[PDB]
């Protein structure tokens, strides 16, 4: 399934050549795959989730995305759009108040609830978690990605947009989930993006254009936007069956993109959200 005028990250994870408009990917879009998606949660009215999104918790007085931050990267999971795995389904866990912070304390706990509200909900193909948060270091933070890495979830956390080595932000220092650079659309690395030997994958987070909320798009950049990318597409695969959810961080890392990216630092590795669609 090709999808002409495709977001320029969309369409580079569906090909080794950057500058492409084309998404192609397998008819299946990831259906069957649960992504829990943990930021300002989600406006799961969006006509572009197509009733896919849903709010399932929230850590604050409301359930809505007062923000965007939450429905742009929901959106770039699997939204029909801008999603890359679009026809997953989508929950909202609303961690993070309307505009951007919220305490360690919730993130974690935001986290644990993930764990064990999978338990109880129809995800045959797999769990998924797209991370697109990151504060400093904590070992509680990575203990809880780690907790929710090894209870059966695919934890697809951000590098950080600081320029530095990850290892010293949470949970994107965490060893078992897959932390995520940004690249941009001439295939270099994000000027943001931090690198370092942790990080397990890029993927495109410049001018990445989703969803957002009032029903509209938006255009905004950073590795929580390359996040989401590879938390669809880890459901992509995993719905395709190809790989397994506690596996499919290095599935991506070893069917990706080699030796394609500018300017990563000599220890970081120099991969690329590939999805393999051989059409």
């Amino acid at each position: 399934a090709a999808q002409t005028n495709a977001p320029w990250g969309l369409a580079r994870i569906s090909s080794t050549s950057p500058g492409t408009s084309t998404y192609y990917y397998d008819e299946s879009a990831g259906q069957g795959s649960c992504v829990y998606v943990i930021d300002t949660g989600i406006e799961a009215s969006h006509p572009e989730f197509e009733g896919r999104a849903q709010m399932v918790k929230t850590y604050y007085y409301s359930s809505r995305d007062g923000n965007g931050h939450g429905t742009h990267c929901a959106g770039t999971v699997g939204s029909r759009t801008y999603g890359v795995a679009k026809k997953t389904q989508l929950f909202g866990v609303k961690v993070l108040d309307d505009n951007g912070s919220g305490q360690y304390s919730t993130i974690i706990a935001g986290m644990d609830f993930v764990a064990s509200d999978k338990n109880n909900r129809n995800c045959p193909k797999g769990v998924v978690a797209s991370l697109s948060l990151g504060g400093g270091y904590s070992s509680s933070v990575n203990s809880a990605a780690a907790r929710l890495q090894s209870s059966g979830v695919m934890v697809a956390v951000a590098a950080g947009n600081n320029n530095a080595d990850a290892r010293n932000y949470s949970p994107a220092s965490e060893p078992s989930v897959c932390t995520v650079g940004a690249s941009d659309r001439y295939d270099r690395r994000s000027s943001f993006s931090n690198y370092g030997s942790v990080l397990d994958i890029f993927g495109p987070g410049t001018s990445i254009l989703s969803t957002w909320i009032g029903g509209s798009t938006r255009s905004i950049s950073g590795t929580s936007m390359a996040t989401p990318h590879v938390a669809g597409l880890a459901a992509y695969l995993m719905t395709l069956g190809k790989t397994t959810a506690a596996s499919a961080c290095r599935y991506i890392a070893d069917t990706a993109n080699k030796g394609d990216l500018s300017n990563i630092p000599f220890g970081t590795v120099n991969l690329l959200a590939y999805n393999n669609y051989q059409a």
